């Protein structure tokens, strides 16, 4: 039983989310009083997020029990050992940034009071907090209770456009056939990712 | 001028990305996003897109006459060929500038666990064909990938929209018993860039060592 709470200035963008799970957005929005973001201390280009507008939302929000999630390019890997971890967690508060990011200091208030993780999903910059936030449920819910490159796969018809799916798998040994698909298995990841396999990237 | 032509069986997926694009770049002719139906070019009336995996095993795989009718119809020879997958090679910030000049992407989004493979080996004998994965986690199908991909490489392209970065604050000067650090008010501009370059360096050993 999980619930998701996930906080952005672009509710919209948060529709592909859609019994033992519920999600809800939020707009930040809502908690302002009047503007979001302002020009960064000590200089720089682009706009942050007001601390102010967010600590009222996560205020109401969270709890000390909440698993307060922070999508950002600066973050902590989020990797597969990630979404088990929190595939067991009774509620995560998702906050999406946008501009330059959130002031630093919304994460270190909240860590006074709940656990709190800054995390990356990859080794790319995004225009905000929200596209993370989707990865991060889908990866976190396909979990919920209720390494090595996987190799190719093949199905129906045998042969198709003069190409054949490999012989071995039409065998019916399962032996053989295990052999096969793990052997394609670290081929594929010597190829393509062979720092799985403690080797130097390309 | 970038075309981008996602193929899924979720088309409603897609819907952020294209509200995500103003008017004024689609008019000026610099970005157009289309997303089609997978089922479109189903052979039966099941509309059938999975079938079971050859040499036996869990799930199920994407049917490669289905895939194979769409990209006919889709992708030409300067098509840019995207396939989400777990096994893919990484994606990352370098490919997102690489594929931003890109004429043509079609992506193409696989759900149940993945696609047959001859549709990309076939694809890639008259286009170039990019099997990509976003992260060392497993999703429900392409889709959200495609959001991420299609996010990256578009704010890259103009007006369509190493070490960690530091911290950033805005006012007020002082919020729930924390002050901004002083140096970002001193005015010592070579000061700032020289605690902007610690606080980067310093987030980089904690969180990304892997990057050191
Ligand atoms: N794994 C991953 C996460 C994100 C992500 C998450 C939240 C936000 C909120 C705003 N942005 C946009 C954003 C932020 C910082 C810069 C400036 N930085 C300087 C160097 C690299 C970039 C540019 C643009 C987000 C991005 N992207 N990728
Ligand atoms: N970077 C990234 C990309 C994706 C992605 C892309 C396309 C598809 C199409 C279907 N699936 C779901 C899916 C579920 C289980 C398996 C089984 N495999 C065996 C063990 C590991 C997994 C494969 C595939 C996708 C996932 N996920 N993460």
């Amino acid at each position: 039983s999980m619930k998701i709470d996930v906080v952005t200035i672009f509710p919209e963008y948060l529709q592909p989310v859609r019994g033992l799970v519920d999600v809800a957005v939020h707009d930040l929005r809502r908690w302002t009083h009047d503007s979001v973001d302002d020009s960064p201390y000590g200089g720089g280009p682009g706009m942050v997020m007001k601390p102010t507008v967010w600590g009222d939302a996560l205020d109401e929000i969270c709890t000390s029990e909440t698993l307060l999630v922070v999508p950002t390019p600066a973050g902590y890997p989020f990797t597969q050992e990630t979404a088990w971890q929190w595939s067991t967690e009774d509620h995560l508060v998702i906050a999406c940034g946008r501009y330059e990011g959130i002031d630093q200091r919304v994460a270190d208030d909240a860590a006074t009071r709940m656990r709190v993780r800054e995390v990356s999903i990859g080794d790319y910059v995004l225009n905000g907090g929200e596209a993370a936030a989707l990865v991060i449920i889908e990866a976190v819910l396909r979990l919920v209770p209720g390494s090595l490159l996987e190799g190719p796969s093949y199905t129906r018809p045998p042969s198709w456009r003069g190409m054949d799916v490999p012989p071995v798998l039409l065998s019916g040994d399962h032996a053989k056939i295990a052999a096969w698909r793990a052997e394609q298995s670290r081929q594929r990841t010597i190829e393509r990712r062979p720092d799985l396999l403690g080797f130097d990237s390309p």
